[PDB]
Order: structure tokens, then sequence, then C-alpha cells
């Protein structure tokens, strides 16, 4: 499969799912900044990147689980620049189980760059036979991400009552699966 290269997962002639590196650290760090107001809205982690030091701890982290396959996380990378990330947050091997995350800059929405990354993530681990069942989990409101999950052709499961906690609150969440 020549899609999978020492780099990365070419999706297609413009998107590569990007395995981390320390190189990568400083546009990651700008991108999160560049969208860090619209972000805290969805997500509760960039409320806390405040330099660029965040995203190397992050970076080494995410290259320690993905060696131990904890977590699947990537770096999208879109033409010539970083868009966001897309990963298994985490990978339950005894039931075959992975679950999706995603972001992308504000500038890097509104191209099927997230609807293409999972479809080809989904086709590479779960027509393998590696992951059963994918999950997508996100709050109820969250209506890109909804569209998303339909788009890739994940069915709603049911709603999680008070699951997600934002800044104190807690709310509700989607959960969308695909099972293979
Ligand atoms: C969720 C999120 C990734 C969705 O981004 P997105 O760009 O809408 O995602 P997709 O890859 O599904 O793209 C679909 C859009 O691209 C457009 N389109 C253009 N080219 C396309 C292509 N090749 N394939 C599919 N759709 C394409 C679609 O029309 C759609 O645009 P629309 O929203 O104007 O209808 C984004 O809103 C985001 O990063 N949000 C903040 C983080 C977040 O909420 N994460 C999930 C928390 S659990
Ligand atoms: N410090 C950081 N820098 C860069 N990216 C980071 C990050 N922390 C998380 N990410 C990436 O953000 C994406 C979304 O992950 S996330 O915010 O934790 N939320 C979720 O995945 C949702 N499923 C909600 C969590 C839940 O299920 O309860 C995931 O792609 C995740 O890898």
């Amino acid at each position: 499969d020549v899609s999978l290269t020492p780099s990365g997962i070419k999706v297609n002639d413009e998107i590569t799912l990007l395995y981390p590196a320390l190189k990568y650290a400083e546009e990651l760090y700008l991108l999160i900044n560049q969208n860090k107001i619209n972000f805290i809205k969805s997500m509760a982690w960039p409320a806390f990147v405040n330099n660029i030091s965040d995203s190397v701890s992050f970076i080494e982290q995410s290259m320690i689980d993905n060696q131990n396959e904890k977590a699947l996380i990537l770096f999208i990378k879109y033409k010539t620049k970083i868009a966001g990330v897309v990963s298994f947050n985490i990978i339950d091997h005894a039931n075959k189980t992975a679950y999706i995350g995603y972001w992308l800059g504000a500038n890097f929405q509104g191209k099927g760059i997230v609807t293409n990354a999972i479809n080809k993530l989904i086709q590479e681990y779960g027509d393998s036979g590696v992951i059963k069942r994918f999950v997508i989990k996100c709050i109820v409101d969250n209506k890109k991400s909804n569209a998303t999950a339909l788009r890739c052709g994940f069915t709603l499961e049911g709603v999680l009552q008070k699951a997600e906690i934002l800044n104190g609150v807690s709310y509700d969440q989607n959960i969308y699966s695909k099972v293979i």
C-alpha cells in the first residue's frame, strides 16, 4: 500500500496525515493560537495553550502514545500547511474500538478535509480488520461535527447526558458509530 509512507498516510493528492514530529511544534502552536477564541467554544484544552512549549509537550506525549498504540495522533497536512489534527483519541484493543477526534483551523474548514481523513482512516484500520467499531463523541450542539459524522456514514446511537465539561459546565454529547 503506497499510501502508507514513512512520514504519514496519504489521503489524496492534497492531504497527508503526518506522524507527529517536534519540527511541527512551531506551526502547530501558531495555528492553535490563531484559532484559540473559536476553539475554546468546542474544546477544553485550547484555553491552556499559551506558548510553543505547550505544543512541544503535546507532541512528545502524542509520540509516546502512538508508539504504544494507546492512541493514533496525526497532524493534517493540506497542501504545504498543517491544517489541524485527526486522531484515534483512544484505541480499545480488547474491543477493537477507536474513538475519533479532530479539529481544523478556520482557514481549512469547508474543504472536506476531515471527512476525507476519516474515510481514509476507516479504510486503513477498518477494512483491514484492526478496528471493528469507530466512535465519534461531541457535544450535541456541535453542528459542524454532527454533519461530518453523518457525511462519513456514522449512525447516531444516542445522547450521553451531561458527559462533557467545558469551563465547569457539563454538556450532553451525541454518540455516533460506524461498525465494520
Ligand atoms: C468539526 C470540524 C472539523 C468540521 O470541519 P469541516 O471543514 O466542516 O469538515 P469536513 O471535512 O466534513 O468538510 C465539510 C465541508 O466541506 C465542504 N466540501 C468542500 N469540499 C469537500 C470535499 N472534498 N468533501 C466533502 N465536503 C467538501 C462541505 O460542503 C462542507 O461545507 P459546509 O459546512 O459549508 O457545508 C470543524 O468545524 C472544527 O474543527 N471544529 C472545531 C473543533 C471541533 O469541534 N471538534 C470536534 C469536537 S468532538
Ligand atoms: N494540546 C493539543 N494540541 C493539539 N491538539 C489537541 C490537543 N489536545 C487534544 N487535541 C486534539 O483535539 C482533537 C479533539 O479532541 S478533544 O478536544 O479532546 N475532544 C474530543 O476528542 C471529543 N471526542 C470530546 C471528548 C469526549 O469524548 O468526551 C483531537 O484530535 C485531539 O488529538
